[PDB]
Order: structure tokens, then sequence, then C-alpha cells
């Protein structure tokens, strides 16, 4: 599918917020997707560690 | 305390792929664990501290 | 306003299509906004370090 | 070779105050400056490394 | 998969903080995350590479 | 009070009970501290950063 | 605001191979970019700020 | 050939103009063949990148 | 064996009680593991790098 | 000035082999080899920092 | 005054000789003095340490 | 093995400079030292390795 | 295995603070600690690379 | 005074002759004091970020 | 302003090995070379630092 | 031979004599042996990536 519901909590919902109230961002669902960016490169660089020394 | 996000069927997978390694244990602590993340990247940045020194 | 027509050039369009078609981004416009904040941050960094010296 | 983009008003905003500095000549000279950052950032990533060995 | 961990009283009031602060949601995934840097920080260690090299 | 109940997660504990059985540490208690210590290292930092800032 | 340059045989052959990739419009645009750069590493220098503590 | 007139903008003359003021640097043009080098080693780096990895 | 007695100094005690008394760590023993596990890394380091050229 | 401490088989093994080495003379050279990098590495930490402005 | 002969050595001119060859520079003038600027920066940094250190 | 070179006035000055310091013993010898470091920075360049394969 | 060195006044005064400080056991134990530092600097240095490169 | 003698160890004599047999070191002392003046910096760093906190 | 120096025969093939490349002139240029880099790396270093804060 | 006669200049002098009598040197021939060091090491890396990427 393409819609997730998630339990935030509410300060990390407030960050969202601000984040879309500064404008640098369009919707909740934008910023939420720019974290699952970081985490999978972040994830992909060990596991490219694995991979490399394999 | 619940949020409904737009992710996509790729970034869903790769969700699902964290949860199904064993790290995570609901889809919800891979999103908490990204927007930490990114709160850190937020409140270290040079906009960030451009930002404040309008005081 | 929120609307802007943009000169991209083909290769870079192919560009934000490929990003797109990834699945990391949902619209050309996530696309663009993303690359907007880093010029963002970049110019943001030069600004503060003139501030910062005076 | 024209693209129609929703920016909001605080990047439409930023980049028009560039293009007021002088630095850039038109709005459009700032979005490809961005995208040509974006794309040195994805060919430098990690992540376009691990997805080139899937060959 | 439960486990119980001597924590002592110091790192309890931490692990607690945290999810006071509300960027998680429970002591158990404080312990994840903070398994997961440790998972990280050994996999990248100089002592891992070293001990592969046995083979 | 000195004791707390977690769930892991099977392939987490197999970490644990590894880092145990290379001789590195004693106790699953001991590997679970030395991971609240890198976090709390990390937590630290942040918010050092938003004092000094301020 | 234009500006005559003598580039020599090479450096207009990088800059019109820049155009020629599609990244850039105008071979001003490439010559702005160089200076952008060139500004950036200005400001930033030791140089710069050596010669702004005789005040 | 070797000449090239180029739209630079009244505020980066006064830039280029400067660094030539400060002796520095002899010509306009050596100022702007300064800074297509710098652009060059850039452009050179990344496309590096590109053949190493294959 | 498993246990073993060292000559520590006045000073070097103090800081080991130390971190104990913080919390952080449960055992003078916990303390000198992980000190021992830096020293570790470090010697691993070094011997890496020794194979690693050969 | 004596302390007695438990290390397992795997970490007595270790400090053994470095006195092996003849790098160091006793094993209590190097149980204060190490303890002389944590007082170091914690001296220097963000948690030593963080914990001295509560002043 | 504005011009300097200066004993450079042949293996120096060789190597400037070639940077102008390469066409990344006009003039031996030009190698010269992007030489200078590389060790006047040098050299500002060092007593821009001394400076601040008082 | 003599080469005259257009320093202009300001780069003539800081050269007198660093041999007024005692530093260096001859104007030539302050060339020397700055084509050094202009080799060192060529051959280490990212331009120049791109330019070895294309063997 | 004993050796006797010139070390002069203000590096034994050195030597004896540090012992002073309770880090150190011995004498012998400082210089140790320093020919370890030494020896790692030694190995890891361009200058030992560039001399097995000549095999 | 200015002589010390200390217990070095087989091994790490035959580093000491190692490096002067090279050339690089005229005396077992230039040696030793060269590793002397190692541990002083490191030494002095840390007492340095001691005072500066503080 | 002469001095004379033991440099034992293996420092001084190196000097002589730096001249007959030609990016020196004389071996006194070679030794100057070495000290400025000694005072370089002497006046950043943390010792410097700590010996002036004794004010 | 061992023995060299080098033109080094009022400055550099009173820096050598300087570290000699800081006491971390002991002649100033173990002041410009552990120049020439520096220098040589400096030396060696560019030569080792010379001969790494042929």
């Amino acid at each position: 599918s393409r819609t997730m519901t998630v339990d935030t909590g509410e300060e990390l919902r407030a960050f969202v917020e601000g984040l879309v109230e500064s404008g640098d961002y369009k919707t909740n669902s934008e910023v939420i997707r720019d974290g699952l960016r970081l985490l999978q490169e972040k994830t992909a660089g060990s596991k490219l560690a694995a991979l490399r020394l394999e």
C-alpha cells in the first residue's frame, strides 16, 4: 500500500508540525519521508561495509 | 497521538524490512528512529544557528 | 504564491524523474524542495560565518 | 524543458532572495544549482553504492 | 523474547528521562536504540575486522 | 530500583549473547549498560550544544 | 553587466563540455558557478580573517 | 577561440574587481580562470568517483 | 583463571571508584574491563594495519 | 594500593599476550595503560562537559 | 615595481611550463602568482593563530 | 635557469616581507617554496588522477 | 635489559612529574609508554610504507 | 641530574636500536627523548583541555 | 649566520637527494625548509599553548 | 661524511637555540635532525602516492 498509521508521540508530532510551519516542508508526510531517507542511508552504509569486507 | 502518513511502496518495504530484521519491534519504532535522526540533524545544522541569531 | 515554473533542461529532468521512480520521493516538487534545502543550508553557513566574525 | 513546481512561499522567498543578491540571474538558475548539489550528494552516497553492487 | 537487566539507579533514571521526554515510547525502545548503536560500533570496529581475517 | 525487564527481540538477544560468548563482557547486563552509555553520551552532546548556543 | 574574458582554448572546451552535459544552460552560468565557488573560498579563508583583524 | 563574453551581474563583477584591486590577481581574466579551475577540480572528482566505482 | 590482582596506585583507584560512584558502572571490575577493551581495540587496529600492508 | 579484578579468561589471555610481546613488563602495567586511556576518554567526553555546566 | 627575476631551476621551470601547456594557465607569471597565494594563505593562517592566542 | 615574472606590487611586498622575516634567504627561495606547494597540490589533486586514467 | 639515557633536566622533571601524579609507577613505565607511542607512530607513518615497497 | 637508567625490555631495545640503525637518529638517547616529547605533547593537550573548560 | 650540524650519513644522503631532484638549490635551503616546518609545528602544538597560559 | 655547515639566518638560529634552551632538545644538531625527519616524512608521502597510483 502507500499509507501508514504510526504512533509518534506528542513531542515528535510537535517537531513535525514545526518543520511544516517553517515552510521548508509541505506535509507531515514529507517530513516523515525525509527522516526515513536519513535512516535508510545510515542502514545502507553499514550493509555496504558488510558486503565489502566479505 | 497517531499520525497517518503517505510513505509510498518502496519506503514501506524498507520499513517492513527493518522490522523483519528484528532490530525494531513496530513500524512506529522505525518512524520514530528516523525522526530522532532528523531532529538531531536539524538542531545541529547551520540554518538553525543562523535562525537563532535573529534575537 | 506557491507555484514556480522553471527551465530545468532535459538531463536534470531525467534526474528528477529518476529519483521519483526510485520511490524515495513522491513528486517532482519534493525533489526540487529537497535540493533547495541543501543550497539553503549551504547559503546559511556562509552567512553565519559572516555574522560571527563580525 | 519546463517544469512547474510547488515551492510554498518560504522557499520561493529564499530563491528570490538569492536572485536579489545578484549571485544568480534567474529563479531557474537557483533551482538548477540546488539540483546539481542533490545529484552530487546522490552519486556520492552509500545508498547509491549499495544499490550498484546488486549487479 | 524478554530479558531482565541490572541497570542500577542512575542509568534507570537516564532511561526514564528519555521516555519522559517523549522521543521514545517504552523503556524497551531506549534499550534497543542503545543496542543498535552498540551493534553498529561493533561491526565497524577494527577488532571485528582483525577477528575476521583469521579465515 | 536496579532491575529492568525489557523486550529485546530474538536477534538483539543473539547479539548480546554473542558479545558475552566472545568474553569481552561478563553478563548480559554489562552489554546493556555499555549500550546505554553510548546513547547517554550521544544524548549529552546534543544537550550540550543546546546549552552552549543559549 | 557583460565582461569579456580570456579563457584560452582548454578552459573554453571545459565550459562548453559542462553546458553540453545539460547541468548548465549557458556558458555564463558556468562562469557564475565558478565565481560563487571562488567567493565562498575567499570569505572562508584564513587570509580574509587575518585581513579583517587590522581594524 | 580564446575570448568569451559573459553575463556576470553587477555584484559578481564587483567581487572580481575587488580581487584585482587587492593585488592578488592581475586581470579580471585571471580571477575567472581561477574560479574555473575550482569548478573543474570539483567536476573531475565526481567523475573520478564514477569511473572508479565502475 | 578469571581473577587478577593488580597494582593500580591510589589515584587510579580513586578514578575507578569515581566511575562506579557515578552509577555508569557497577563494579570496579566493569571499569577495568571497559579500559581493557579500549586498549584491545587500539592494539587490534595497529595489528590490522600490519596484516593489511603485508 | 592493590585491587582484585574479574577479567574472565579471554581478557586475561589478551593481557598476558601483551606482556608476552614485551612492550609491557607486568599485567599491572597493561591495566594502568587501559585506565589511562579510559581517564582520557572520560575527561574529553561530552558527558563530562555537560555534567560540569551544572555549577 | 612589478617584475621579478628568479632562479627557479630546470625542473621547476619544466613544472611551470607543463602547467601552461595544459592550458589551465596562460603565462608563467600566472603559475608563479598562484603558488605565491598558496604560501601567502599558509603564512596568514599561522599569523592568525598567533594574533588569536594573544 | 632564470625566469622573469610579473608579480605586481602587493605580492612583491609579500615576498620581500617573508625574506625580511629571515625564514628565507632570497626572493627566489620564496618563489621555489610556493612552487613546491603548487606541485604537491597538483600531484595530489583529483584532476591529476582523472587525467591519468585515460591510459 | 637496562638502558642508560641522557634525558637532560627538563625531561627528567617531566617524567618525575608524571610518576608523581600517580598514573605511572616507575620512571621506566613512563619511558616505555613513550616508546610505545613512538613505535605506533613509526609503523603508521608514510615513510615506513614507502620503505616497504622496495621489495 | 641528566642521566637515567631505565628497564626497557629486550623488544623495545631492539626497536630503539633499529631506529638508530636506520640513521634517522644518532643515539639511543635521541630516540628516548623523541618518544618523551610525544607523550609530553599528549599530556599537555589533556591538561590544556582541563584549564580551558575551567 | 652559519651553523655546523651532525646529520649522519643517511640524512645527508636524503638532503643531497632533494637538491639533486632540483626542487631545492642548496643543502641550506633544505635545512631551512625543515626548520620552517618545525617552527610551524611548534607554534601550532598544544604544548606551546599550555606553556603560554602560565602568564 | 656526517658533518654539514649550513646558512640558517639569524632568526632561525634563534629558533633552534630556543628549542635547546627549553630542554626538549640537547644540541642544535638534534633540532636540525628533527626538522629533517618532518620534511623526509612529508616527501615520502608524496612519493608513496606516486608509486601507488602507478
